[PDB]
């Protein structure tokens, strides 16, 4: 509709005459939500994490609401997103902590605690070799070299808040973004759909991983076979976001290609 409650939100934090809202755009209602709730007030006392929370929280409100990845949020988008209402929750729960959609503090700390014990030269930024082990090397160095390609964003390092993205995308692959977050990883040559190229080139650095423990790999061909009939993609050979969203499987398609780890448990 056109005079919404989405509307309405976007004419209150935009800039004059804009239809959109970007993170910046955020910061005077984080701070706001800082300054009031209950549960947060002590952030007033702890700048770093006073600005690493405001800043997760934001990332966490474009990773689930900006589903364009534009960077700029829209009123449909809003309107498709639980964040309103999440705000009408806000102003009565004082537990900040059962607010697990954006707000959590819990969560937040969780994601600093994370980027912390990843961030080695403790220089605010997550280099490629770090990453890679992460989670006990859970990804592969070909995910990770993607994600450092600018696929999901060369200066070679991951920001504060980049990591965000990647850690809620890397523990919990049943999101849409996640979805799309990995896809748009997968998907080398950017065309939008992953070709059976693009899938070798994934798994033969997983059986040269199984080959150097003394595992023989499933050959391509019979994984290729699996993942097919696992994903009931369209076109075989040209593998999309829409068939992958609509298996309801994905996650288990992306361990197969780039978790060793989580593949060896299925
Ligand atoms: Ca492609």
């Amino acid at each position: 509709n056109h005079h919404d409650d989405a509307s309405k939100f976007i004419c209150l934090l935009a800039k004059p005459n804009c239809s959109s809202l970007e993170q910046e755009d955020f910061i005077p209602l984080l701070q706001d939500v800082v300054d009031t709730h209950p549960g947060l007030t002590f952030l007033k006392d702890a700048p770093e994490f006073h600005s690493r929370y405001i800043t997760t929280v934001i990332q966490r409100i474009f990773y689930t609401v900006n589903r364009s990845w534009s960077g700029k949020i829209t009123s449909t988008e809003i309107r498709k997103s639980n964040f309103l209402q999440t705000l009408a929750l806000l102003e009565e729960e004082e537990d900040i902590n059962q607010i697990t959609d954006y707000f959590s503090y819990e969560h937040f700390y969780v994601i600093y605690c994370k980027f912390w014990e990843l961030d080695t030269d403790h220089d605010l930024y997550i280099s490629q070799a770090d990453l890679s082990r992460y989670n006990d090397q859970a990804s592969s160095s070909r995910i990770i070299e993607r994600i450092f390609s600018g696929a999901v964003t060369k200066e070679g390092r991951m920001s504060y808040a980049d990591f965000v993205w990647f850690l809620i995308s890397e523990e919990d692959k049943r999101n849409p973004t996640s979805i799309e977050y990995w896809f748009r990883c997968m998907d080398v040559d950017g065309d939008g759909v992953l070709s059976m190229y693009e899938l070798e080139y994934f798994y033969e650095e997983q059986c040269e991983r199984m080959e150097a423990m003394g595992i023989e790999p499933l050959p391509f061909h019979d994984l290729l076979c699996q993942m097919l009939d696992l994903v009931k993609p369209a076109v075989d050979g040209k593998i999309t976001l829409r068939d992958l969203k609509r298996c309801r499987m994905a996650h288990i398609f992306y361990d197969t290609f780039f978790n060793l780890e989580k593949y060896l448990d299925h």
